[PDB]
This record gives C-alpha cells, sequence and structure tokens, in this order.
C-alpha cells in the first residue's frame, strides 16, 4: 500500500549521458551505439539564438568542433548531422553501456521519467505528464538542455523527449529524438504561445482509482453519470473530454475494485462541483493528472 | 525554473541489488562489497512472524540455504551473522559494481530517495521524507522487502533506510544499514503504535523559499513575527517546533530571495490560520514538507 509519483530507475539512462561542447555552449547528449543526439542549439551563441539559421551554423562546424565527454573518456567525432533540431554526431565507439533501447513519440497524456542532467552528469529523476498542449512542467535550469524523458518495459528503454527549451512561462518544451518539436515550438529565442492546456481525465480517474485501492474512499457517492452528463461538467471544468477509449483502458482499474467507469465519473462530477472540502487523497488536495491508467496497474501490482 | 520532488539517479544503488531467498520466503538483498545486507525475517515462513525468535529461527540455517542471486549469477554464501534486525550474508566475489558508499543513520525530518524493488528487480525510484514520527509514507507491497533508502554525494551513496515492514495504517517502517528500526517499531506481525506525527516546519519555510525562487509569490505578507509567536501557531497546527538551528540552516534561502526566515515565518502562519485560498504553490494545494533547506538549495542552484 501507499501511492508515489514514481520514476523509472534511471540506471540505464545515467550509462548514456555525455557532454557535448561546442564553441561556448556546453549541454547534454546520448550516447547509443555509435551515436550521440543532442539538441542543435548546441551550436548556437546567445547572439544565435534570437533568429537562428541552423544550417548556416552548422556549415562552419567541422567534427572535431564537437566535444563529446563520457565522463573522463573523449569520444572521437567522425561524422555530424542535424535531423530536425537534434544534432547526430557519429563517434568512432560504441557506448558498451548501450541498453535495448527505442525511439518513440508520446502522446498528450503520456507520462515518462526524465533525468535532469548537467554538464553530462545526472542530477535527479522525476516522474511528469507531457501536457495535453505539448509542454512539460519539469525542473530545468541552464544547462539541462539534452536531458531526456524516457519509459522502460523490463530491459527496454524507449526514449520520448529530449529537453529544449524554458518558454518565458516557466514551462517546458523539447523535441522526441528524432528532433521533431512537441507542440508548436520552435527552437528560437522568441515569446511563443503553449495552446490551452486541460487536465488528462483518464488519469485523475486512475488516480481516483489508485486512492480506492489505497484505502482513501470517502469520495466515492451513491450517484452515477452518462459519458454525456460527465463531458458537461469536463468542459465547465477545462478537462479532457472522456471517450469511450478512455473507459476501455480504465477497464482493469474497474475490474479490480468493482467500481464501474461511469460510477468512478460520478465521484469525478461531484469532486469538480464540490471541491476537496479541505480533504486529502493520496496525499493530495487536489485532483492528480500525472499517473495514467498502466501507471496505476503497474505500481498498484509491483511491476518491475 | 520549475519544482519538483526530484529523486537522486538511482544507478549505483541498481547494481547493488540481489534477491534472498530462505526456505520459500523471497525479498530484496543489498550487495556492497563481499556483503548481502537484507532484513532478518527473510528466515521466517507466515506463522513464524506473529512472535519470531530469530536466533532460534537463524540457528536453524546454514550458509547453503541463503540464495542469493544477482539476477544471473548465483552468489556462493561463505557465511552469515545477524546484526540488530540485519542479515549479513558473506559471499565469495565482492560486487563489481559497489559504488563509493557509507552507512548513515538519518535523522526525522530528512529525506531521502527510495529505490523500490520486487525479487531483486528495481521498479521505481522516488523521493520521501523520514516522518517525524520515524515512519515513511512509502509504496511498498509484498516483496518489496529489504529495498533501500539513500542519498548520494557525487560519487558516494549514503544509504540510509532499510524497508522492513508496513503497519496496520499502511505506513512504513525500516532500519538504517545495521539494522536497528527507525522508531518504536519491532520486526514482529503485531499492532505497533506509530507516535504524533507533525508537519517539518523547516522544509515546509525551504519550500516557501523555492516557491519565492519560481515566481510563485502571491503568499508574501507585509508581515513579520517572532519564534515565539511562530511556535504558539505552530503549536496549535502540529507544527514542529522552530528552533534558530533551522533558522540558521534556511541562511542560504534567505539570503538569496532577501526575504528574512521570521518574514517568511509569517507568511506561513498566514497559510496555517487561513489555508490556501483555493489556490496552488508549486502545483500543490497543501503545505509540502518533503523538501529540506538543502534539497531547494541543490535543484535551484543545479548540482550533480
Ligand atoms: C534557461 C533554461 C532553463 N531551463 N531549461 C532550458 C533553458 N535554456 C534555454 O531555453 C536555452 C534556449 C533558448 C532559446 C531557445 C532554445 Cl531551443 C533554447
Ligand atoms: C505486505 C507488505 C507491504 N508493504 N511493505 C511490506 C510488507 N510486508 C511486511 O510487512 C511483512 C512483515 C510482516 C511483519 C513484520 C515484518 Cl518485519 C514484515
Amino acid at each position: 500500500s501507499g501511492f508515489r509519483k514514481m520514476a523509472f530507475p534511471s540506471g540505464k539512462v545515467e550509462g548514456c549521458m555525455v557532454q557535448v561542447t561546442c564553441g561556448t555552449t556546453t549541454l547534454n547528449g546520448l550516447w547509443l551505439d555509435d551515436v550521440v543526439y543532442c539538441p542543435r542549439h548546441v551550436i548556437c551563441t546567445s547572439e544565435d539564438m534570437l533568429n537562428p539559421n541552423y544550417e548556416d551554423l552548422l556549415i562552419r562546424k567541422s567534427n572535431h568542433n564537437f566535444l563529446v565527454q563520457a565522463g573522463n573518456v573523449q569520444l572521437r567525432v567522425i561524422g555530424h548531422s542535424m535531423q530536425n533540431c537534434v544534432l547526430k554526431l557519429k563517434v568512432d565507439t560504441a557506448n558498451p553501456k548501450t541498453p535495448k533501447y527505442k525511439f518513440v513519440r508520446i502522446q498528450p497524456g503520456q507520462t515518462f521519467s526524465v533525468l535532469a542532467c548537467y554538464n553530462g552528469s545526472p542530477s535527479g529523476v522525476y516522474q511528469c505528464a507531457m501536457r495535453p498542449n505539448f509542454t512539460i512542467k519539469g525542473s530545468f535550469l541552464n544547462g539541462s538542455c539534452g536531458s531526456v524523458g524516457f519509459n522502460i518495459d523490463y530491459d527496454c528503454v524507449s526514449f520520448c523527449y529530449m529537453h529544449h527549451m524554458e518558454l518565458p512561462t516557466g514551462v517546458h518544451a523539447g523535441t522526441d529524438l528524432e528532433g521533431n518539436f512537441y507542440g508548436p515550438f520552435v527552437d528560437r529565442q522568441t515569446a511563443q504561445a503553449a495552446g490551452t492546456d486541460t487536465t488528462i481525465t483518464v488519469n485523475v480517474l486512475a488516480w481516483l482509482y489508485a486512492a480506492v485501492i489505497n484505502g482513501d474512499r470517502w469520495f466515492l457517492n451513491r450517484f452515477t453519470t452518462t459519458l454525456n452528463d460527465f463531458n458537461l461538467v469536463a468542459m465547465k471544468y477545462n478537462y479532457e473530454p472522456l471517450t469511450q477509449d478512455h473507459v476501455d483502458i480504465l477497464g482493469p482499474l474497474s475490474a479490480q475494485t468493482g467500481i464501474a467507469v461511469l460510477d468512478m465519473c460520478a465521484s469525478l462530477k461531484e469532486l469538480l462541483q464540490n471541491g476537496m472540502n479541505g480533504r486529502t487523497i493520496l496525499g493530495s488536495a487536489l485532483l492528480e493528472d500525472e499517473f495514467t491508467p498502466f501507471d496505476v496497474v503497474r505500481q498498484c501490482s509491483g511491476v518491475t
């Protein structure tokens, strides 16, 4: 029992972290097999960042200008290429600590662990969700660029995120490992609008099921609702409209607790319309949306 | 910017995790140098746990009865000894992945990362605080015993906790790595009282300083207080009485923000007496006490 915002063990990702320096800019790289992945803004100076022409900037760089350091060993760069907003530096040495891995593009509302790094060194790990508006509310400082987001299925690391920037509002934006930004964001020092965000309804319901499993039950009521009635309340409160697909993925949780998904929806409706009344659920005084139904199943059953 | 409940990168601890089986009970062991540490209840059966005589139980066990498995390799047990509530199994092989490490006994209110494991496999990592009453509010299931709590200073892992049990109230109890329980707890299947808990005042103030650093400022007021006036409010709200030692460790945060500690105390006093008024601080609707002043400095400055 007990429910925590648990991150994946970051070990397989720590062995992949390197420091990449180009000119006077230092950031984090991800060394997998004989390739190092990093944000393409490693080639820019402060003045370049206002409106960079990356193709022009990269033309003035040679293999020897990219300094890649794996803690104490220096890697030899034998090739470089830009793919979208990432640079791929071919090294002459395959990383001995390369785990089994995949590059995946995650969906909004999905969750992942972030290994925050500075100068190629791991500082900490935390679990986060990709917001419906494609931003993440992380904890990133200058030097954290190139830190990655990932998920792990047994021995396979699915890299889903690489950190690129902090928006003027303090929220974060990055790309998948092919360098495509999540969201409308561009790697330029300009004010950029992040879309209207919503709360991830399915995750809040999964989190309500986790609370029932662990003993927090005061919010359960004698009511029920329909998807259409619930979605009118979700609309008023800026919650993602609930679909049958969401109801289907909540099935294992509904089955284990014996509380039908629309009955749980009715508890969420009363919580939205009346607040928590100065009470807590799994140590929180607000409705948590950073646990997917999958995350609740995994934690509640003890999957390693 | 941004503030997250960040855990230490768990890599150096994952390389130390092993599975320990004795008879029909399986749990987690910690392999450091040529010694494996695990809870002593690995030698008990369900019937034994009601009132175990550990010395008697251990006498019927030989080196060959302790099965220690490091993933795929089997370790050869050449000695066994009980120290308080832990068993130390001497193996003939020093763990090649042993990091630089220390065994430390932490103080109540201090924080650490927990690497939850099942059958010697790491499932996830999360940050937690040792409650003033010596319990932890973790996320532990059957099989998690022997999972450890730790802190990391550059290349040194300070092991501070080993998980032993779940109290009837769903809260957790364990020992330091010398097998001494934190708190009055005993490794027996009996109902055991955990003392009255309090909120870690110094950590809540550190967390208020983190909120100021990251932009959440609405709670700052035109008031001030004294340690004596503040402690009367801390008494009414079951907060740990603030001392000059706590005021001294908040110094770096007070210095960086320019908000005197007693001025921050006055903000906390108004928050305790008036609640959050349906607002949030660093994404929380309650007063967070799981970040020490040290944790705030480290995260806010980017220490790896
Ligand atoms: C300062 C900072 C803090 N946290 N995370 C990232 C940070 N760095 C940047 O955002 C630098 C940068 C500027 C403009 C565009 C891009 Cl792609 C990158
Ligand atoms: C079931 C469980 C869940 N979470 N964490 C630990 C768990 N196991 C136990 O507490 C087993 C046990 C019983 C009595 C005394 C001791 Cl020392 C240990």
